[PDB]
């Protein structure tokens, strides 16, 4: 068996490893092709029709080229071939957990369906990477190249999902530190796979890049912090790692919370409730399984994919006439109608624990209006939308290490203000969508006032279409003129 | 709210589309209502290149997107035309009803596109006669129905019987057996020349894919359409009113042709793709008589029956391969094998490529002859196996300028500068010595079902005898694949 | 005469009335092929070859697609051919009057040789439009094709400078204020002139545009604001405003204020000091100019471009030794010595008045080091750098009206606070760039002890490679640790 | 600072340098120090596309980029054979040796490039033989000599006297008139077919200008240079180790060829191109006597004798123009009107294009008699004026796939998947029907110095009648600029 050429639109050609086409070639892996990266997405950017699979190619890609190139411009390093491979694998396989359009499943679906449960997409990595290895007989494979596969699967799932379990890491010691922060960097989230997606997200959506990935690559060097070796940027690229975010939090922006998008979202996520008692999904020993338990079974889960929408849709099981009825209205384009956004003012935050009193709170506003329509907590859909750089409160940047040009290998700390002065004061906020369920033109002018109502009784932020939605209600706050 | 001249103006709102390649595209209202059903979002769910995205993994795109594509663009050029030549007296009614011809010319593609009608269809049901655009026609015609759309038409000053007409004419030609349209007269003709052009084949459909298909697949697009709308105006050619381009714009057409031909070579005949749209064909073939799709009244279609059926082949997409690989029927554990044997890329085996020679065609009735060909030759090698016209599939693939041994660029109406209202033609000498010296060719493919390397290096010497035996041109790889048999071969040496 | 199509790699096929083609071929007009845009940036960014010619060929296409989408979407605005003709007019002529190395002539050059005369490029934009108008008979040809001369000549001018002396225009009424948002938009920096340079300079420079103008196009509209027509954004169009002048902003951080590219400016501007005594330039009348004082005769500035340059590197005459010895020194890469940037903490800004001050400052810092040597005020450059938003400390997009979908026709304001909290707390700072212009290992170190000094005295921000380049000296500022 | 196995390490800082087509460029130290030469230098002022420029305006790049790109992709040609090939024996020296003919390969350029060595140095000095890559050699040779690099050569283990002669013959070919070349052996034949591949022309410099010229100009590329590379090897070939494609790249290899026809039709050889590259050449011919240029020993220059001195060669670039345009000196008022008319747009006039019919070739030595020709026509046209031989201009351009008549991919070498080693040859039957019947052809373009509308119009008669007397191919535009002459010819009806 040789090595496999293939043209990929962002990264041209690239090239796989027999042992790393042993690993695609499997149900466990082909079933990426029928989860969009996306989810919801594509029906707001038709040209995001791109799926999970093609994004961990890149993935895969990208971290053999990073790895690579570290070792070859510092030989010192004793990176081998089984360390690229390792790398690779676990770039190719960082993905393997995600289910039906994507952030939708383990975002919205699975909480709702399944409160209890700890359920993340890197999880579902871990336990699918383990079912594809010993249902295709990966083993011998990787000996045959030679890994060590005790070592190097747990090193791979490390890699993954980050520590399992002083050096927390069991895969490879503190001198190849460096090698935990190329497919998923627990640091500072600095890693291969946003700069895949960036790319391929940016291709398909009709949004320009405006990150360079290989100039990074090429400033990239491995410096010792503490007893480690990790990687280091060079000093002058702080402005462009800055702008990394920057570039993360604009296309978050426009795509990916785009107000539509996730109102689409939130109408699957319904239907798969709708359907979740019905739907069978068989597993191992022939068990049956629901939508929100097939993760508890990864030959169950293996069939779990976009094609649940489909499913529902063209079903004929009058059990399924709810949600299938919801995905109807999808299909005629009657969606929850975006009533507004609003920001918290000051420095409070919104608890993940009062996410569901909020819609109770603007059906219980008292606007003091002409109103033709009485709407309930129950009209009401409120998305709260958490937007940072990636670590909560903290400035990512203040975990990167740097090198200066006559010190190549000696790695110093850069601070805010040794930057630029134009640069965020905080690194997290949160953005608040009101949606109301019922669409006609009566309930919807009610739906506003309840809205702006709310915010002023919450002293949250003027909605920007404030005055000409609800004019009878901004007068009232002084706060907003 | 507003007013203008006295009178309420009911505004249009436009939506606006991101579209990767073309940008933001405006929506007419009317065209969001055709747009936004269940018979037109069906697209969403059929790929474009079918097979191809399991070579390329960039090719995701699927039909819907398409779509809107060549709506916009037949929009553009129909409203450039009319821009640079008011005379043609082109109504916002002209541009909306190209636009809908536009959206709606690909209604009629089933399960993996061409794989569907170019492959399925014929061996499934071979005395039906069906193609992707009376599909179009047949699932325009349901959405409209289904809709109501035609009040809608009417609202923005369509005349819905004459327009339905004339849209079903632009996506599928004439609609009997003179000037032979009744959607528009003559003095519209180049309004048949936007969507689908059955005179030259230069039309925006093409356009479309060119750049779209590229755009995935990581090739890059050559051809200029941008520059062709500029170029082009409207000429009287023989009682009508057509399209022609510039003159010097000749060697840019001969060059798209060359794309297309391109295109077809690098990605949409790749040998693997093709053998991938095979065997998907294959699995739909085995689960066929076991499907079930509800139709109209509840009535049940198959896969194959589908087509006679407008509710029912709305819900027939991509999705029945993965309804077949997840299925538990032991019925359609045949069909769900061969799918599984893809996603282990456990395929059939590609044994070469040949051609025939001299001015020989091979004949569409004789296709299904040709594996019992290939396993009746008799190479002088030594082999471990003996392989049957079973284990033998050979495609044959027609790769021309799509007019057949014609060449397009004769059915090409040319205008120069110093008079921009005269139709003149251009023949191929007057552009370049360079040029193809014909328009259409056959490849020919063979494969074997047979995996192993024993049946792998005994189909190869069967392959090559029988290139030897039809006197086809020497495969590539023969000195290689066969060396036993090449260089006896008087004509390859 | 009929139109002319232009492929231009940025924009496509650009179609040019006849009109717009006589005044481009011209003595006046095609000089700008000889205009390098970015000037120094070519001995940085190698793709930057680009000329001020098609930059305004650029401009030109855009102001009249602007022009005419508003047209197009609001008849009521009575826009004419001869509206569109005399914008695209304006942006064809904006940046007529670019001197040798585009921003480096007016920007660092006239200032030295010249201190006394306020010199523009717009100013000089508006005085080769008239000569290049005078000197080609295209009066009559704009009468020829609907123009009123008179009238339309002050109208291009206005767009090109602003006001040339209560609604403060003569070419066109309150009605169509809209008109003068397009070329030169001196209320918030938006327009067409910009949306060409993000996407030329970018094309060029190898790094991504971020930006679409297209979608600003689309969603561009004109609303009543006091009596007066102007362009307004639709409302949730803001994020991507502000996004704009980020843009913006990373443009000039990563290529037009490169220390490198900055730093070879300066060098050629030396030069050209160096020459401008000796070189003589023919204008009207036979009168011999000088570098500095073509700038006083059309006709003579007519034939001064980036070849200057050239005529200075190629003499032979003894008096231009000098000037030539310091182009030469650039072709051999014998360039002034970066040695380090900081920033004004606080509120303090530095004043132009003061810049000239600087490098005596830090000759006159005292670090307590082993100094090997001793530098002197004229052996350093300081290169004090003036980043905002366009609009010193203002805010630009609290100068931008915006409209909402439930009613397109009326205008809005939105501030800050009601977009994001993540965007910038102001919206000007200043960079302060030190080199030295002594290159020897012993020379660059001592710069580096007293540049690091003189950063500590003023309380300026630690350099980043401060620890590295002065490790005696950074301990003794408390404030950097 | 730093060691490693016990030794100080002489680390080699590399610059990087971010380029538009190929991203960031890391460039050796020894590379460097030969880019900062005023040598180098010299070539940020000369336009690649010279002429071009004033028809597409985005075509502003200049000769040091192209060549920036060349050694770039020179580089990592080499490197990548050399990580798949082991067995090669390629050193760092070797791969530093082909970097440095890559970048160096077009220093003997001069002003407009393409113009300059094509149209201006054969009128200007008829029998000097004088092409842009002899000049390469010679700025070559000056650039080390003046900047003391063979002591830098030396510190990165190259052995100047050897390495200097293998970048020689890289650029220009065998050195004098069995294996021809000294710079390396046959076991390492591949490194010439690098930069400059004499044997089929498939070379590091075309990637680099299809990629480039594409993205000024405004037209898009095709070819995909990066996946060659993927594809490419090293296989034993009449005792030489020689590069070889994958069996499957050899429609890809066509079409690149293709690729380069096209932008030769579209972009280099566009008519108005052609003729401000000949209006600027006919100013160099004016001012030639009076222009001077300062080389060794203070001795002085013409613009045409400058190639004979490196020093002097140095200081002449595209910076003769404005010399020229801006210049008061009465006896450069000709040169000096001429570049005023291009200024103006009022350029000599384009009348038209035609081929040879059969196999009729025009003669190098007849090109000069072809005005006299078109001048000695009897158009049966009244006229109100007369035309003479020093009206009109004859531009024959020769188009070829780059070997003359010749099939480049005749002299390619594949290889196929189950013998990776083994070279093969592929004929052009056994790829496709369609590709072309001959690869050379020639253009004749004629233009009018006499720019009104009566003389264009005469022009027009005299240049039909001229191609019907010779038979050349009807001009496209003949029915509408000649209509008194064209129907008459009955070959073209
Ligand atoms: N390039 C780009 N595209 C965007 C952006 N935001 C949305 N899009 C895309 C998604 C859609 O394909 C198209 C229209 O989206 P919009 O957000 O403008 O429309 P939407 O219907 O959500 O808003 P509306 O009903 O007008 O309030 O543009 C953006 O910031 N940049
Ligand atoms: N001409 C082409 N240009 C660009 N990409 C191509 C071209 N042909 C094929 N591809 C793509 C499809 C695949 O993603 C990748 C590899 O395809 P290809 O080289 O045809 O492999 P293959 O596996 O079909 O042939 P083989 O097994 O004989 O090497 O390149
Ligand atoms: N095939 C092509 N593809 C893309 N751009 C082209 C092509 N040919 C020419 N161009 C460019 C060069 C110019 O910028 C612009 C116009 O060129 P062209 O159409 O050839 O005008 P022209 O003025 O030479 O011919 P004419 O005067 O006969 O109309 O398009
Ligand atoms: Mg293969
Ligand atoms: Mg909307
Ligand atoms: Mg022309
Ligand atoms: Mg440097
Ligand atoms: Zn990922
Ligand atoms: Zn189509
Ligand atoms: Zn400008
Ligand atoms: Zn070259």
């Amino acid at each position: 068996d040789t090595m496999k050429v293939i043209n990929d639109p962002i990264h041209g050609h690239i090239e796989l490893h027999p042992l790393l086409v042993r690993i695609i070639d499997t149900p466990q892996f082909q079933r990426l092709r029928y989860i969009k990266q996306l989810g919801g997405g594509y029906y707001v950017f038709p040209g995001a029709s791109h799926n999970r699979f093609e994004h961990s190619l890149g993935v895969g890609y990208l971290a053999g080229c990073l790895v690579h190139a570290l070792g070859e411009k510092q030989p010192e390093l004793q990176i081998s071939e089984r360390d690229v491979l390792c790398v690779q694998i676990a770039g190719l396989c960082h993905d393997l957990g995600h289910g039906p359009f994507s952030h939708m499943f383990d975002g919205r679906f699975i909480p709702l369906a399944r409160p209890e449960v700890k359920w993340t997409h890197e999880q579902g990595s871990v336990m699918m990477f383990e079912h594809l290895i010993n249902s295709n007989g990966i083993k011998p494979v990787m000996e045959q190249y030679g890994l060590i596969p005790e070592e190097d699967i747990y090193f791979i799932k490390e890699q993954i999902v980050g520590p399992l379990e002083l050096w927390p890491y069991k895969g490879r010691p503190e001198n190849k530190s460096f090698l935990y922060e190329i497919v998923s960097n627990k640091r500072n989230g600095i890693d291969v796979d946003k700069w895949d997606y960036f790319a391929r997200d940016c291709h398909h959506l009709g949004i320009q890049n405006n990150f360079d990935y290989k100039r990074f690559i090429k400033f990239a060097r491995v410096c010792e912090v503490d007893n480690e070796l990790r990687i280091c940027a060079r000093d002058k690229e702080v402005g462009n790692l800055y702008d990394m975010f920057h570039t993360r939090n604009s296309l978050h922006r426009r795509a990916y919370q785009h107000k539509v998008g996730n109102i689409i979202d939130t109408m699957i996520t319904d239907a798969f409730l709708k359907a979740d008692d019905y739907i069978e999904i068989t597993g191992a020993g022939g068990k049956k399984y629901r939508i929100s338990t097939a993760i508890d079974d990864m030959e169950a889960y293996t069939k779990l994919t976009d094609n649940i929408f489909l499913e529902i849709l063209y079903s004929t099981d009058p059990k399924l006439k709810d949600a299938r009825e919801i995905l109807k209205q999808i299909e005629y384009r009657n969606l929850f109608k975006y009533v507004g956004e609003t920001q918290p003012t000051g420095q409070i935050k919104i608890k993940r624990e009062d996410y569901e009193s909020l819609p109770k709170e603007v059906a219980s506003a008292k606007p003091k209006v002409l109103l033709d329509v009485k709407l309930k907590a129950e009209d009401f859909i409120v998305d709260v939308i958490n937007m940072d750089y990636g670590m909560q409160e903290k400035n990512p940047i203040d975990h990167v290490s740097f090198y200066c040009k006559t010190a190549p290998n000696r790695a110093i700390r850069i601070t805010k203000n040794q930057v630029s002065q134009l640069l965020p004061e905080k690194f997290a906020e949160q953005l608040i969508r009101v949606y109301c369920k019922k669409v006609d033109r009566k309930s919807l002018y009610a739906a506003r006032q309840y809205f702006v109502q709310w915010c002023a009784d919450r002293n949250f932020t003027k909605p920007q279409d404030g005055d000409v939605i609800a004019p009878l209600i901004t007068p009232q706050k002084k706060e907003w003129n």
